[PDB]
């Protein structure tokens, strides 16, 4: 039994930005009250787990990160009552405590007790559960998937089907939700529209099949790398363009392409100038543009606000809008029922201990999502 | 009968920018094909006149200005259908070709004819009706209603009660549909939400009454002068804040206010650091902010797009994103049912020769609507 003792696993450490992950023993505490331990069984290589690498995002280190994965409960602490040992589960980086405003609101999902806002790297009570070399080791989104045990408060995990494969449905804990729900929920694109999606990536194809079944008529993918181009129309897109191509900036392409700018735009991939460009290539009375991408801290914009005073919608969201406990099991279930594919965004799939190659692969800009398998 | 003829008539012509207007004589020419002549009744002073004179927005000069106003139809052209000499009128700044594909769009109003986005200044044929001292005068918007006559074309003008008070429903033309339908069309404010309205002139006045109309439940108004916090109070404000009175960013102080940011947010100032205030002051997750204010000509904002990623709305619009040949008539018919209450907006009365005593009281902070007769 594992139940009540500190458990020594393996996980991918990130000691320093810009460096490889060490793969090494690390110490995992068991579960206080209103605490899931967790042992995992898949995590996918999301590019936000690469942004705390790069610097573009900030979070305390040295840092177990990882945010989108599945795993089995191990065992639970006092006061659990959403899960059990046993259960299939998906770690929700975005928290659903149940309490603040924002849960309690209809429309929102961005609940308070989030740590992406201001990290703290840290459990909710504020202390961590994890050890290496003597040293305590920072939690990431209260996830920290890349390591074969974790440990989660009770609102950052959700309870799944029993019969979900988990090497799949890993993708519903970040960027299979996001994408979809950006186009589903946060745009609520329509049936017969024009939508323009920046970015072919993950996040990007899972926005394309958001807008697909949401009934778009044209669906426009964009990415300077051409190879992003035949995945894209295989989910949805109608028309591929790579700006690189082109004398005239992107916006105007858009423009003329779509007839005066499209009904709905995408941001995915995380850069200001393709957020502003984004917005620009909406409609400019009845447009809407959503940002996904995440940009490098600290850095403004700068934008017209007569984009906005002529009629244009400008919106961003975290996990494609969707409250996140309610949702992760009904997305699972879907899935379980045919309603979408997630095998599309799937391009490798490496035992954990090639985490590093993961990366390398992602950044080359040869794969969209490599699954880890513990 | 002055049907088919030049019409010599006072206007109030701006030479240059950053002076007094001049009354003196102009000559009108008779309509065109499409076109309605008006003898104008009543203009209001809108602030977006005065920016005509400050350089905050820039159209051609010399010009006649006015866009807020009421009349009575002179003459048509030919092949008019929707007016007849004799009615009354309220000329349309923003058009309704009812053709385009904004018109088209159950939620656009910003029509592509328009004058807006790119002023040239003349009519829909690219030509001006105006002479003054043997030289032609520009156009504004389509309307021109600084004169004791203007020419229209037909897509910016609609026909009116016969029985409507035109002292009053000038407001219909610009100020009271713009802040009116901003909260109730554009942000569609819901019962027992918090509002933040950032300046308190009359176009802010109309967007705390849809706030009240709407069923807010606080309606905070933001103002530098507090001499405007009395009316704002009258319309429906439950409490005022100046800026200037608070050692913190007022952004903090209203977030602090409404426990966390409030649900909508309005600038109608035209500042671009209010325009960043007024998004901040938003709930992170689900708040919306409208910018209705106009901005100093090519001018750009700076602002953090994490603001949106976290789930904000920011839009703005164009005359409460009313479609404007649809709605005038409506909203004319719904003032004369006592349905809202224009008088509080009014505050002073002149005659039209009096124009330029006018914008002095609305630049020295005194009035909120300065009415002209002519
Ligand atoms: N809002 C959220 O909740 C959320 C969730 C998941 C991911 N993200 C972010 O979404 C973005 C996309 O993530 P992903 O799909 O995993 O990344 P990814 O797989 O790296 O895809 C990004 C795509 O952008 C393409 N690209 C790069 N530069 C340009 C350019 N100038 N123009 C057009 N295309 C370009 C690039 O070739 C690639 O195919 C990242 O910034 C993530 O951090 C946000
Ligand atoms: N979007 C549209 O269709 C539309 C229509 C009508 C007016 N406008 C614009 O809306 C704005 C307001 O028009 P209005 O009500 O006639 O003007 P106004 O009467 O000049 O009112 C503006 C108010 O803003 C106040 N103010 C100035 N600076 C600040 C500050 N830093 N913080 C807080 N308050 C401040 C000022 O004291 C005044 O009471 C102007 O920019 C107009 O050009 C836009
Ligand atoms: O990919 C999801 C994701 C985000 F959308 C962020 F905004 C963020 F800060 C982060 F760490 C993250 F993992
Ligand atoms: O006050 C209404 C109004 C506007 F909202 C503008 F954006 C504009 F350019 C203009 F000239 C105008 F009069
Ligand atoms: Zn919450
Ligand atoms: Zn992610
Ligand atoms: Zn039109
Ligand atoms: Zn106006």
């Amino acid at each position: 039994s594992t139940a009540g003792k500190v458990i020594k696993c393996k996980a991918a450490v990130l000691w320093e930005e810009k460096k490889p992950f060490s793969i090494e023993e690390v110490e995992v505490a068991p579960p206080k009250a209103h605490e899931v331990r967790i042992k995992m069984v898949a995590t996918g290589i999301c590019r936000s787990d690469d942004h705390v690498v790069s610097g573009t995002l900030v979070t305390p280190l040295p840092v177990i990160a990882g945010h989108e994965a599945a795993g089995i409960v191990e065992s639970i602490g006092e006061g659990v009552t959403t899960v059990r040992p046993g259960d299939k589960v998906i770690p929700l980086f975005t928290p659903q405590c149940g309490k603040c405003r924002v849960c309690k609101h209809p429309e929102g999902n961005f609940c308070l007790k989030n740590d992406l806002s201001m990290p703290r790297g840290t459990m909710q009570d504020g202390t961590s559960r994890f050890t290496c070399r003597g040293k305590p080791i920072h939690h990431f989104l209260g996830t920290s998937t890349f390591s074969q045990y974790t440990v989660v408060d009770e609102i950052s995990v959700a309870k799944i089907d029993a019969a979900s494969p988990l090497e799949k449905v890993c993708l519903i804990g970040c960027g299979f939700s996001t994408g979809y729900g950006s186009a589903v929920k946060v745009a609520k694109v329509t049936q017969g529209s024009t939508c323009a999606i920046f970015g072919l990536g993950g996040v990007g194809l899972s926005v394309i099949m958001g807008c697909k079944a949401a009934g778009a008529a044209r669906i426009i993918g964009v990415d300077i790398n051409k190879d992003k181009f035949a995945k894209a129309k295989e989910v949805g897109a109608t028309e591929c363009v790579n700006p690189q191509d082109y004398k005239k900036p992107i916006q105007e392409v858009l423009t003329e392409m779509s007839n005066g700018g499209v009904d709905f735009s995408f941001e995915v991939i995380g850069r200001l100038d393709t957020m502003v460009t984004a917005l620009s290539c909406c409609q400019e009375a009845y447009g809407v543009s959503v940002i996904v991408g995440v940009p490098p801290d600290s850095q403004n914009l700068s934008m017209n606000p007569m984009l906005l005073l002529s009629g244009r919608t400008w919106k961003g969201a975290i996990f494609g809008g969707f409250k996140s406990k309610d949702s992760v099991p009904k997305l699972v279930a879907d899935f379980m029922a045919k309603k979408f594919a997630l095998d599309p965004l799937i391009t490798h799939v490496l035992p954990f201990e090639k985490i590093n190659e993961g990366f390398d692969l992602l950044r080359s800009g040869e794969s969209i999502r490599t699954i880890l398998t513990f």
